[PDB]
């Protein structure tokens, strides 16, 4: 019934109506110790609904993300259950179906991560052999979970080990992975002819040719190199290789699986001609023509796309190389390739035109960039980047005499041929823009061409054009507009506001969209007002303009990331429209929390909000409080993990604001103590902050501190959390009242010092050291003195004499640095009992002082800036840059003064040669 149960539940939460229901009887369950296995067992079942085992490998996923291992790397699970599961797994994963195996990869890829190569041993073993001759299919598995682990090679960057981990693999993998290579390569040639083997056969090559990438992502293993012409020399067949077989003339929108062989097998050539030219630069050649007589042979169909991609990532990787360059560097290759590579696959195709209209946004994504980068357009313009950095003049021309025919072609029928309109003025740009378009816009420009007067002559145009050839125009106008701000005139910029403003009022998706992230970039730079006031109410006005669905509601973030630099800019210029604003913001989160779609839009929407708050009145900020609580509780009573961290955030905000605790906030304070809530890795910073605003605004709201410095306790002890855990304790210390910390103060020394004898790191160490300055300058040191020697007798001495002198002059952070030197300067200097009982640490710290004094010559998706809490506590006069050196001085004349020429003399002789030439420097600075 164990497995009957959960069957139930999983069952249960595919039925709309008993989700809530289902989730949380899921999340009970979770607590078992044999929770997991169940789970896999389920989702193993041949005999149950697909729907059932894709929400049981779903929860599976989920799962081992928030239980698998804590911050710190630890198994929150019993050694047994763990080391059970990790062989369960790879054999399930080997059978099932893609959807479901693709589920298994991801949690399979995290279970990997934290613990693929010290503490899973049997995995390449295990792997290996399951390699066979006669079983594909069985491969494809193994195959398949192998490169989900490797994978992650790829994004990382060399390391003193990675090269070993690699090493530990590939001794493993390296000769089998070639002979199926070989055994793959044979069996194609032989069965050409039977459909349903080819297919199986090209699926295990697929995986091979991937897996490939990852042995070769970081190095080239000397049994790559030695064994190079094998390899490529099967890969240089197969991106020739065609088959009837495999080929579906129907097919449109979705590549095969030739087409996916052949676009990750020029992901290789790309990977070799760009990391290794020398040790491939024999085959480059072979593969130039290939790779050019496949370009000239695919259609302008959405089928091939990404391999068109990966293709021209290839040209534009050999175009880099001098040798090779010269074969386009003549007068006609440039002319070729333009005709035969660049104008087929840049003009706009009909499919788009449908886009552009049936998906509107999606169209959007495409045009901008930052996301799907797989397409025609961009690997074009990189690849034409490329070629104008070799020849901008051979390039340039060549280009302008084609659209010189382009815009008389244009002029001839405006209503029949815009297509050609949209084309130069996508190459025009693609020639003009010199670098990496970041988001300052462009760096520099093509100078043989001219932005500004191209802008006035046919851009300027088509945005006042009475009736227009074509919609996708005036979009091509805003979107070089958008794109060559940073060339135009200020002036020219800020004429174009009237117009830009006018789009926002119609129907064209595309067009108001596009509109408004160009109003939002303009206005942003004549920063560093009635006409906002207009503009977010027009940009609101169109975020609804398409339906209150959650779906579609949260489609357009373009448009709220809008509102919000808006806001960003006009900040407390509009104080009078806020609550209206706050009240449609709120508005939109509840509509989303029925079901929370792109997080981009989520996100923004919360900044926005954050925004209105950052500058509102204090005074004015409860109608605020009211007009989002009751929306917020039930973002709560609902777990909607999707908006829990931005609330948070806010709320926190808001109580950081207020003098006393909103009444309508009260009762978050004590379920929050509530364990559960700290064990959500993503939602912690967040949280201490929360926590930490109860604390400072009213401790009083805690009537029993013991479950807090439970929280503590849990903090401070994982290295992950440090951080989390000092924050709160400066808190803790500086925020609530002596006689009702009396009774802690020895427990959170003790756990202080325990984390410094059996677990200390670097990052710990120096907080340590600032959290003592702190306490030091703001209780005294006296207190500080006695707080430590609580745990032992003497460990104060040995503490300050060996980690907190010592760590002083490392600490590196300005603010960290202040705070830790005025601390332990005012030790020496407002210590009672420090000068007279410890005689020895005074010539230490007081040299560590003056060196330091001379020194001188995955939470951050839901981090709300707006609200961004960047301003750390200090001791305001002082200047991180300058004046705590003069700080220093002063403070040690003005104690000189007390005793009269007695102090500095005394110590000059125990201070170093060093130091004592640079206290004389220090003192008459
Ligand atoms: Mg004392």
């Amino acid at each position: 019934s164990d497995l009957e149960t959960v069957a139930k539940f999983l069952a249960e939460s595919v039925i709309a109506s008993t989700a809530k229901t289902s989730e949380r009887n899921l999340r009970q369950l979770e607590t078992q110790d044999g929770f997991g296995l169940t789970l896999l067992h389920v989702i193993a079942s041949t005999n149950l609904p697909l729907s059932t085992r894709l929400a049981g490998a779903l929860f599976f996923k989920n799962f081992i993300k928030r239980k698998w291992v804590d911050e710190n790397g630890n198994h929150l699970l019993p050694a047994n259950n763990v080391e059970l599961i990790k062989k369960e797994i790879v054999p399930l994963m080997i059978s099932l179906p893609n959807n479901l195996q693709v589920q298994i990869g991801e949690a399979i890829s995290s279970i990997a991560d934290s613990d693929f190569p010290d503490r899973w041993p049997t995995l390449l073993s295990d792997l290996a052999s399951r390699l066979s001759n006669d079983d594909m299919v069985t491969n494809k598995g193994v195959l398949t979970v192998a490169h989900s682990i490797f994978k992650r090679w790829r994004p990382l960057f060399r390391s003193d080990e990675l090269f070993l981990e690699i090493k530990l693999v590939l001794d493993v993998f390296t000769a089998p992975f070639l002979n199926l290579l070989k055994t793959v390569d044979e069996q194609i040639t032989a069965n050409e002819n039977n459909k349903a083997s080819l297919n199986i056969l090209f699926d295990v090559l697929l995986v091979l040719i991937k897996l490939y990438y990852d042995f070769n992502c970081q190095d080239i293993p000397e049994f790559f190199e030695d064994n190079i012409q094998v390899g490529m020399g099967i890969f240089h067949k197969y991106l020739s290789y065609s088959n009837p077989l495999l080929e579906d003339p129907d097919e449109t929108e979705h590549a095969s699986v030739l087409i996916k062989v052949k676009s990750s097998i020029q992901e290789l050539v790309q990977l070799y001609t760009t990391r290794y030219e020398d040790v491939f630069g024999p085959m480059i050649n072979e593969f130039i023509q290939i790779t050019w007589n496949l370009l000239t042979s695919i259609s302008n169909q959405p089928k091939y796309d990404i391999l068109v991609s990966k293709s021209l990532s290839f040209l534009t990787a050999v175009t880099r190389i001098p040798k090779y360059f010269e074969i386009f560097n003549n007068e006609s290759a440039m002319n070729n390739i333009t005709e035969q590579i660049i104008l087929p696959n840049v003009t706009l195709r009909e499919e788009d035109v449908e886009l552009f209209e049936d998906d509107p946004i999606e169209y959007i994504r495409r045009d901008l960039e930052g996301s799907d980068t797989d397409t025609r357009r961009r690997a074009c313009t990189d690849f034409l980047k490329e070629l104008k950095e070799k020849n901008e003049v051979l390039v340039t021309n060549i280009f302008l005499a084609h659209m010189k025919g382009f815009v008389d072609q244009y002029m001839s029928d405006p209503s029949k041929n815009w297509k050609f309109k949209d084309l130069y003025i996508y190459l025009f740009t693609a020639l003009a823009i010199n670098g990496n378009i970041t988001n300052a816009g462009v760096s520099s420009t093509n100078n043989l061409l001219n932005v500004v007067d191209f802008f006035t002559k046919e851009i300027a145009p088509d945005l006042t054009s009475n009736n227009i050839p074509h919609i996708i125009l005036r979009v091509d106008a805003i979107k070089y507009i958008y794109t060559f701000r940073n060339q135009l005139t200020k002036a020219q910029l800020i004429e174009l506001m009237p117009i830009l403003a006018t789009f926002l009022q119609t129907d064209e998706y595309v067009v108001y969209t596009y509109a408004a992230i160009t109003i939002e970039k303009i206005l942003t730079i004549r920063e560093s007002s009635n006409s906002t006031e207009i503009l977010l109410k027009n940009l609101i006005a169109l975020i609804l303009k398409h339906g209150s669905s959650p779906e579609k509601l949260a489609e357009n973030e373009f448009l709220m990331r809008s509102i919000f630099r808006v806001l960003q800019t006009s900040e407390d210029s509009i104080q009078p429209l806020f609550p209206q604003l706050l009240a449609q913001f709120i508005e939109i989160v509840t509509i989303m929390a029925k079901n929370p779609s792109n997080p981009r839009f989520t996100h923004y929407t919360f900044e926005s909000i954050g925004a209105i708050l950052n500058y509102t009145q204090r005074q004015n900020l409860p109608l605020l409080v009211d007009s989002m609580m009751p929306t917020f509780l039930t973002v709560f009573s609902e777990d909607i993990q999707e908006f829990i961290p931005y609330v948070f955030q806010i709320i926190a905000f808001v109580v950081e604001q207020s003098a006393t605790i909103p009444e309508s906030i009260k009762p978050l304070a004590q379920p929050l103590l509530a364990p559960n809530v700290w064990e959500l890795k993503g939602n912690i910073p967040a949280v201490t902050r929360l926590l930490k605003s109860f604390i400072k605004t009213d401790s009083s709201i805690f009537p029993d501190l013991v479950p807090v410095l439970g929280i503590f306790q849990r903090l401070i002890a994982s290295k992950a959390y440090e951080v989390h855990g000092f924050d709160l304790l400066e808190h803790i210390m500086l925020l609530i009242d002596m006689n009702r910390l009396r009774p802690y103060i020895k427990q959170i020394a003790v756990l202080l010092l325990q984390r410094l004898q059996n677990s200390k790191t670097e990052r710990y160490v120096k907080k340590l050291t600032v959290f003592f300055g702190l306490i030091s300058n703001k209780l005294g040191s006296d207190f500080l003195i006695h707080f430590i020697d609580e745990v032992q007798d003497g460990l104060f001495q040995q503490i300050w004499g060996n980690f907190i002198i010592t760590t002083l002059p490392t600490i590196g952070n300005l603010l960290d640095r202040k705070i830790a030197l005025i601390g332990v300067l005012n030790m020496v200097i407002n210590g009672q009992f420090f000068q007279s009982k410890y005689p020895t640490l005074i010539s230490s710290t007081m040299n560590s002082i003056i060196e330091t004094a001379s020194s001188q010559s995955g939470s951050h998706f839901s981090k709300l800036v707006s609200i961004s809490e960047k301003p750390f506590d200090p001791l305001p006069e002082i200047d991180v840059n300058n004046g705590v050196r003069l700080y220093v001085a002063e403070a040690l004349n003005k104690y000189n003064a007390i005793s009269g020429n007695t102090f500095l003399n005394t110590i000059l002789p125990q201070l170093t040669q060093e130091n004592q030439v640079k206290l004389n420097q220090l003192l008459v600075g």
